[PDB]
C-alpha cells in the first residue's frame, strides 16, 4: 500500500490519457513535455517544477544507464524545443507528451528515441529525513 512513484505517475498519467502536445499552454486542450512532467510531479509527488525544459533539467543533477531511478527526467535531442524530457519509468520505457499522438508511453529501443537520448537528470531526492 505504499506511495510507489510509477503507480502515482501512471495515476497522474490515467487523468492525460490522449491529450494532444502544446508548448506552455498545459491544458486538457493541449499540454507539452514540460507541463506534463510539471503537472505529475506537482500535484502527485508535491515537487516545485517550473514551466521550461531548460529549467526542468537544472532541477536535478544528471546520471547515467546504471544510475537511473523511477521518476527520473531523461532529456531528449528534439530540434523543435531544443530539450525534450520524459518520465522514466522503467529499463528503457517513459511516460511523456509526444507532438503528434499525444502524452503516450514511449521506449529508448525505438531508433527515433534511441539516438535522441541525451541524458537522464533525477529531480526526486532519493533520501528522506
Amino acid at each position: 500500500m505504499n506511495v510507489d512513484v510509477k503507480s502515482r505517475i501512471m495515476d497522474q498519467y490515467a487523468d492525460w490519457k490522449g491529450v494532444r502536445y502544446r508548448l506552455g499552454g498545459s491544458t486538457k486542450k493541449g499540454i507539452d513535455c514540460s507541463g506534463f512532467v510539471q503537472r505529475t510531479f506537482r500535484e502527485q509527488f508535491g515537487l516545485e517544477l517550473p514551466r521550461s525544459t531548460y529549467e526542468q533539467q537544472e532541477m536535478g543533477k544528471s546520471v547515467s544507464r546504471s544510475n537511473l531511478r523511477t521518476g527520473d527526467l531523461v532529456l531528449f535531442r528534439a530540434g523543435s524545443t531544443g530539450r525534450h524530457v520524459g518520465i522514466y519509468i522503467g529499463n528503457n520505457q517513459f511516460v511523456h507528451a509526444s507532438t503528434s499522438s499525444g502524452v503516450i508511453i514511449s521506449s529508448m529501443n525505438e531508433p527515433y528515441w534511441k539516438k535522441r537520448y541525451n541524458e537522464a537528470r533525477r529531480v526526486l531526492s532519493r533520501s528522506l529525513e
